[PDB]
């Protein structure tokens, strides 16, 4: 299936950035009881976990809608934490390998 297809290029690129070693931070939503003001400030919260569900769910049509999830994982991290905190560390380095990722599947070409 051209859907199952899909499916399959984007489940096996989300496995690979979960199992990355810098993926740590982004495997679970971040908590409200430890950042103070992050959901006032971050207006579309994602992470990891909930884009597996996602996926799962058949969320994912089209590739747009993936990379979106994805690339705001790295932009509300880069966007709250300071930029010398391992957390700002980490998602750069995720960013970089999700770049190549997605290069290399010809999702963009
Ligand atoms: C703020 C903030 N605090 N925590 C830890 C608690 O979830 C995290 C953040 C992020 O911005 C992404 C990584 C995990």
């Amino acid at each position: 299936r051209d859907p199952d297809q899909l499916y399959s290029t984007l489940k096996s690129i989300l496995q690979q950035v979960k199992s990355h070693q810098s993926a740590w931070p982004f495997m679970e939503p971040v908590k409200r009881t430890e950042a103070p003001g992050y959901y006032e400030v971050i207006r579309f919260p994602m992470d990891l976990k909930t884009m597996s569900e996602r996926l799962k769910n058949r969320y994912y049509v089209s590739k747009k809608l993936f990379m979106a999830d994805l690339q705001r994982v790295f932009t509300n991290c880069k966007e709250y934490n300071p930029p010398e905190s391992e957390y700002y560390k980490c998602a750069n380095i995720l960013e970089k390998f999700f770049f190549s990722k997605i290069k290399e599947a010809g999702l963009i070409d």
